[PDB]
């Protein structure tokens, strides 16, 4: 373990970390809306599922443009999630039941409702004009209507630009229409960024960021108009000149240099950066102990299999070994380094991973919830659980477009109205790929318990501000799962018990190895520490699937699986249906 730097052990490396979706974790006030009262009550549940640490995403004032991506202040929280003493008695008692708090740091971009943003857009002349992008239209079109500067388009469809009517310019916004992106070549802009959003929560205790789309700070100068890559859009993705550009770096080192001296107390800030895609030069450059950027980051492969390069919302085929291949670029680059990893398959921006990477139908949710969690058990880097993954809670079914809340629904329908026209093989596409993609189906309220209709999350007479998954009614709530000896929760517990026993290896393993690694069921590795090595043998498939054990003795002992602990022959070198298995050598 010693030409192994990244076994080194903090607080955040192994960590298990649980994600909070404020608008839907816990209501108190039978508003409809998940807040912090709600939040503070159900931390022992969190503690109890064994999470060393929370992640909430935002709960600062916003409008909501963007379910609290669009932020109007960053040292308010919004009022109907509660008042900021509520905050600070939710970080107290997180702390003091023994676990660690980290807040979604989202400074990319803000609201249009921000102070910042109210002046920057009242004139072209005010001191804050330049802390966005503005730029005149690039000409009228034949209807008179102004050109936006350029090609680009926003991650949720249609163009990167809003004109402003007052000031005769548009303003870039990669978001929604209301979140516009602030100018971090403007030093003094970055400098009350960095006050604002993140020194104001230091002073009141967090123990680290999670930092929203970290890798689009730096944009590449002139915004110049994008390769023409997609052939049935107008608007082209703006990647080469908005991800992980020339300045992002040094941006990200001025920001950790402000964090360093910041801290008052000489606690150890964790870092997570949501950066998206990076090659694993770029990786290291962020995730390196010795560059002082990030802690570790979020990659997105893993979550984008199965979908279009070109846009999220057209799905294509995949098969196993793509989904392999792109977990493992989490974790392998960081092999002999200072770096560190994450593990996810679910967060607010993604479907559920049972769906996805499982089988949810009624004969296959449990046992298929479980083989996941056997999976993530196993892998190097800081963990992470989504509220409701613990449940095994799948996508929801037979939902028409109007349902959905997402702004990311909304304004990629009416880019493709627009474009292709509602009743369209593209929009057909897109209505087949929601179904399955859509970040609402993170999105619906917790399942506490069976009650009808809001499943404990309000109270009955309540109307949730958005509508329910029908898979409480089938067992998939907390009250019915802690009750039942064999669920997707109670396993969940284990696999996380498990995971700290052994957590030498399941944390901090290293020299991960694929086994068969072009099979279309069997997702097997090895990793090692030190004399120990640790095997998997994953069945993704419904059909019995044979595996070996790479020099195979009698030293490979079975330390965890999903089938019965009294029932499964260690021996036996044939998994069972959806069958997960980990066997420890030392
Ligand atoms: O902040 C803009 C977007 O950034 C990331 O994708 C966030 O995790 C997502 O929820 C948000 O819509
Ligand atoms: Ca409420």
């Amino acid at each position: 373990s010693s030409a192994h730097p990244e076994t080194e052990p903090k607080w955040w490396k192994e960590a298990t970390f649980y994600q909070i979706y404020p608008a839907s974790f816990k209501d108190s006030n039978d508003d409809g809306w998940g807040d912090m009262k709600g939040i503070a009550s159900k931390l022992e549940y969190i503690k109890e599922l064994g999470a060393d640490a929370i992640w909430i995403s935002p709960f600062y004032d916003s409008p909501q443009d963007d379910m609290g991506y669009d932020i109007a202040n960053y040292e308010k929280v919004w009022p109907t999630y509660g008042t900021n003493e509520d905050c600070f008695a939710l970080i107290e008692k997180t702390h003091k039941l023994g676990m660690k708090f980290i807040t979604d740091l989202v400074i990319n971009h803000c609201s249009s409702e921000h102070e910042w943003f109210k002046e920057s857009r009242s004139s072209k002349t005010n001191p804050k004009r330049d802390w966005f992008f503005w730029r005149p239209p690039k000409g009228y079109d034949a209807e008179g209507k102004p050109i936006p500067p350029n090609n680009w388009k926003s991650y949720f469809g249609g163009s990167a630009w809003t004109f402003d009517e007052k000031t005769q310019e548009f303003y870039l916004r990669l978001f929604c229409s209301t979140q516009p992106d602030l100018n971090w070549e403007n030093e003094d802009c970055r400098k009350a960024i960095y006050e604002s959003a993140v020194g104001y929560w230091l002073d009141h205790g967090v123990d680290g960021f999670r930092i929203d789309v970290g890798s689009l700070y730096s944009k590449v100068v002139g915004l110049p108009d994008a390769p023409v890559v997609d052939k049935n859009s107008t608007w082209q993705s703006s990647d080469p000149y908005t991800l992980n550009g020339p300045r992002i770096h040094e941006f990200h080192q001025e920001m950790n240099q402000f964090i360093r001296n910041r801290v008052k107390d000489g606690r150890e800030i964790m870092t997570v950066g949501a950066m998206q895609h990076a090659s694993d030069e770029t990786k290291r450059l962020y995730t390196s102990a010795s560059r002082h950027e990030l802690s570790e980051l979020f990659n997105f492969s893993h979550t984008d299999v199965g979908t279009s390069p070109l846009f999220r919302y057209n799905l294509v085929p995949f098969e196993l070994k793509d989904w392999k291949i792109a977990l493992a670029e989490l974790f392998r680059y960081i092999n002999g380094t200072d770096c560190w990893s994450t593990i996810y398959l679910e967060n607010h921006d993604q479907p559920r991973s049972i769906t996805r990477f499982g089988d949810d139908s009624p004969k296959n949710r449990v046992i298929s919830g479980k083989l996941l969690s056997v999976l993530l058990s196993a892998l190097t880097g800081t963990l992470y659980v989504y509220q409701g993954q613990e449940l095994g809670q799948i996508n929801f079914k037979n939902w028409p477009v109007e349902k959905y809340e997402d702004v990311e629904i909304r304004n990629n329908y009416n880019a493709i109205k627009e474009e292709h026209g509602e009743n369209s093989e593209e929009m057909k596409k897109f209505l087949e790929a929601i179904a399955l993609i859509s970040r609402d189906h993170a999105r619906t309220p917790m399942q506490w318990s069976r009650e009808e209709p809001n499943a404990g999350f309000s109270g009955p007479s309540a109307k949730p501000w958005f509508y329910l998954n029908d898979s409480f009614r089938e067992g998939i709530n907390v009250e019915d799962e802690i009750k039942d000896p064999n669920s997707v929760l109670n396993f969940w517990k284990e696999a996380l018990k498990f995971r700290k026993a052994h957590k030498d290896i399941t944390v901090y393993g290293y020299d991960f190895e694929f086994i068969d690694l072009d099979n279309k069921k069997l997702f097997s590795f090895t990793k090692k520490y030190n004399n120990k090595t640790l095997f998997a043998a994953l069945n993704f498939s419904s059909d019995a699937t044979d595996f070996k054990i790479p020099n195979d003795d009698s030293s490979f002992k079975l330390e965890f699986g999903n089938y019965p602990k009294k029932e499964v022959d260690a021996s036996s070198r044939t998994l069972k249906p959806w069958e997960g298995r980990i066997y420890i050598s030392e």
